[PDB]
């Protein structure tokens, strides 16, 4: 049987209460083992260890977590014995973690995420099927190199595109820009596609000597816009600002001011979109190469700060980061 | 032939370049002039007088120039004569336009919105239909007490629900909580629902003697956020704060702690999401109550900005506002 | 506390296995004493007595059954202690029979359709929670004068809008013209819209002295298409045909002329699409006049199917139909 | 400049009425010198020839043309000189024409498909820029190998996936199961996916010496349903039957009587669905297997007739027929 390794960023996204039994066997993390009690069906596809990474709510991750996670997975999927990871993990910001991930895991072992939008006590819970359809999706051979992908609702969806796009929903996550890659009915996997942009083992990106990301803050534009919150930004350091803008980008003027005078500075300033989907395009309304700022295309502002943190790992500079963009 | 009259916002949504004659008719406006002579199949439906009320990309839009507006909204629609309001707009806050317009005209007479998501003179430009359907929609019997409308895209939105979603598309105006009220094809209206939130005439909002809206700022929360963006908005004078949440409106905990600061202080805060749809709900994690905050519910975030505005019109008291929230 | 009746069609859609004691309480019905025990919080929002109107997977569904179900929802309602009615139904045709109700229930008080997309023995089955937020929405309120209702996924859709558009999603149901009318989280019931199509009480039909519905086929649309369809379904006794047309309506030309001669000997042809979403619409590529049919405008194959059946319990006239189509 | 050549289906999908002089340059057909002159920046950019291959609105499509533009293109794609062919078509069955090429064409060379929602005379027609994006696709190295997609409203969508899912909009095309592949804005071609079915130069069908395609029809499940259209199929001499069945492929119990008498007599039944997404799934509530169907999976009825058409050129065996359906 495949040997696979659940690592946990939370509580228990399956199941509620005390074990029934004590289990003989230990997966190595206690919540692993409420998650083996809560679904045995998944003791039947493989071998699983398990391990606490961290012991959060996803609203409350941190860049030090990304970073041990990372460097933990790619420890793992370093081991001959190890097939495939699977984190469980908030919902509400599973999609920064996998992005961070598809751009920094050095394999083209799987890697997929998982959680669940209602707790394991709710009547009609998400979470055991969700589990189970992971499971499935981390073992299958067509699974090999296609990225960190987040498994949720019956879908396999890769990280570069998805997105908790519903605040409640069990079928919150979509991916607005292309769709699912594939699916999982009662375990059944099957792809359709794959992603076209390079990721996990093909990213220049490695975070295995770094201990700290640089600061990049996210500012949502509207009308009557102020420049106080890039002032703020850049008093307390930021190296990246994404500007979440007014349709195609765009920014009021006091605030496009501020954002100038933020990149001439040598803060990296990313126009990415407050409206949801779509590419924030080059060469549209702003100017960009005049201005001394980035358009972060076919993303979202929060997956753009996580690509503008790395890509700050090792530049600052305009035309290499817009290369970075219109890469990843 | 009823009479409407077009409100330009900005210059023409329709047509391109210079017109082939001089017309004999002045509407009022150069800019509604231009739309005449680029779509003058509207000549045959309506008498059509026009106006100037701002000349500016929506992107630069403030709350001075909503006010302008809203007020010779109502001046319009209360004259016998005038049967609706057309006002065009920028795409990228038409939304926000709609919604303040939506609390604060004191009519039942059609008011609608309408803009292009292309450039007139661009191939396949989208402004001619757009406006011709704008103005059947105008005009129709059942458009009376619908509310104010975004006719976009051969579909009719309530200005509550209406939203752009994505940055290029033709189709990006979507109402993603509730759908489109109605169509209309080559003029061809049909509604088949209608918002039941109070809105229009049954709007307790009067804005006729406010000369300067209340200072709202927006938030956009991630991993590892800030302090120091709450802050600035407190030092800048903020009356209240949109915080646009992870998942169902959730703060991470630096940002809790400054926001509940914030309301302490008396600046109202007001949970959103980030998301993109669905309700930031009460009682699910975060504990308002204690924490002095607002849930915007079925909102988003730059459309509750709208709604906290016109709610400090009158009040701060957190009951209060969250009752406005949990009706409009 | 308010008395519910809830009416099974088949097996129970939550729970599964023998009950762990046998119930002092009988409902009515074996179905739903077994749904009580399995969500057992519904006993503390409505005294519920059951039935079992038919035993069959909806697939099975027939006319006899509509019209027996339809006459005994107006039975109940009719009585002054009855608030609601509930029909636990199979999903693949929940929106036919929702469509049937909401035009023959003269009655303003709740109706609600729920079922589940998983099985109740399944993980993370959904039928718990449908079931739960139905009653909700069976003894809320704003549900009054809503028409007959789907509940699904913590969604509330109008029958007129509402259908089955994925084959295994949990979120399967849709209403892919309008959206749902409101939502329904944990039991919270919020209507954000409402149908203006007249639907129960305002109905024309009726029918309680009805013992056969009318004989109504629908021809699935293609190219290199057939006469013999159209031909086969006059033959065993058709009153009307549904052509689901490709795109707008279209019929290919040796269908166009079976189906020209089937209106000509006085069977109702009604045009509407394979293509899931739109209006069929009038004065588009097919001369209607002309021809002898019917457009079926905003809704599906299936849908019109039973308008076109109820328009036919009393006329033929092509006129007639057309402004029922038009109408409701 | 890259060769390529425009095969016309129908009429012209840009512009309308006479040409301003009578150009110099001769395309090789009249309808594609008219495109030439309605949109004159794809001049620019490839060498265009142009080809009449049939004159039909693509209500009218037949397998005859199917096969005469299948073996046309095959022929274009043989040559070194031509780099890519384009062929404009109606919208309402572009779908099944596109599917039918991504199996039949031996080439890696792209082969776009492209059309218009709106008439080229109408205002804010849609067709100009559609080609001019097709052209741009075309021609772009990326879209090498991708297998034959429509390009439409700024999208590329995979033949596979592709279907016209409303009546009207100019967005009516979507890939609901998967999502569009790439976009293409104001000529700038980005590809983010890639299907990962097999197609073109790795699919097993070849229509070179194929004169007349096996009948297939299509029947559309309802509750009360028939034989009778089983048994004129089958009268009609029908190879194969594809069942649009209601939720995940379900018959009713008269009808699969039918079906399965038909796939005794050899005939090939294969399941789908009416509902408009989602796989009908194997092993779920038929017994495809003792029944003698095929279960069409990830397709819709009109696709899968097409694939059906094609394997029954090479048998009629389920299992082999089966396979098809779970590879293509
Ligand atoms: N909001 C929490 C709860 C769990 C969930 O919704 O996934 C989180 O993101 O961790
Ligand atoms: N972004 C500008 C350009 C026009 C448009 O996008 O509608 C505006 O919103 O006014
Ligand atoms: N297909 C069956 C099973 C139950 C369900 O999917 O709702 C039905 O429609 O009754
Ligand atoms: N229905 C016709 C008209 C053109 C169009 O809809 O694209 C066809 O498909 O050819």
């Amino acid at each position: 049987k495949p040997q696979v390794t659940i690592l946990a960023t939370g509580g228990t996204i399956a199941g509620s209460g005390e074990s029934s039994v004590k289990s003989s066997y230990s997966a190595g993390a206690v919540t692993v083992d409420k998650l083996l009690a809560a679904v045995p069906a998944i003791n039947d596809l493989a071998t699983i260890k398990g391990e606490q990474i961290s012991s959060i709510g996803s609203q409350e991750m941190t860049g030090k977590v990304w970073l041990k996670l990372a460097k933990r997975v790619n420890e793992l999927l370093a081991q001959k014995e190890t097939e495939a990871v699977i984190i469980t993990h908030g919902t509400d910001t599973m999609e920064e973690t996998a992005f961070f991930l598809n751009l920094t895991v050095k394999s083209q072992k799987p890697v997929v995420l998982v959680g669940a939008m209602r707790p394991g006590s709710s009547m009609s819970a998400d979470g055991p099927m969700n589990l189970y359809n992971a499971v499935n999706v981390a073992i299958n051979k067509a699974s090999t190199n296609k990225g960190v992908v987040i498994v949720m609702n019956d879908e396999i969806h890769a990280a570069r595109e998805a997105t908790k796009l519903n605040t409640t929903a069990v079928n919150a996550f979509a991916s607005p820009n292309t769709g699912k890659i594939g699916t999982v009915y009662y375990g059944k996997v099957e792809y359709f596609t794959q992603s076209v942009r390079p990721h996990t083992l093909a990213s220049e990106f490695d975070i295995s000597k770094i201990e700290e990301l640089p600061r990049v803050d996210i500012l949502y534009a509207h009308p009557d816009d102020t420049d106080v919150l890039v002032n703020a930004a850049l008093q307390a350091g930021a190296k990246g600002i994404i500007h979440a803008g007014m349709g195609n980008g765009n920014p009021f003027p006091l605030t496009q001011n501020a954002l100038e005078k933020a990149a001439k500075s040598g803060v990296v300033v990313a126009r990415s979109s407050r409206v949801g989907s779509g590419s924030t395009t080059q060469e549209a309304e702003v100017d960009d190469k005049k201005l001394g700022f980035v358009a972060t295309e076919s993303l979202n502002p929060q997956k753009a700060r996580v690509l503008l943190m790395l890509a700050l790992t090792k530049t600052s500079d305009r035309e290499a980061i817009q290369k970075i963009f219109s890469t990843y």
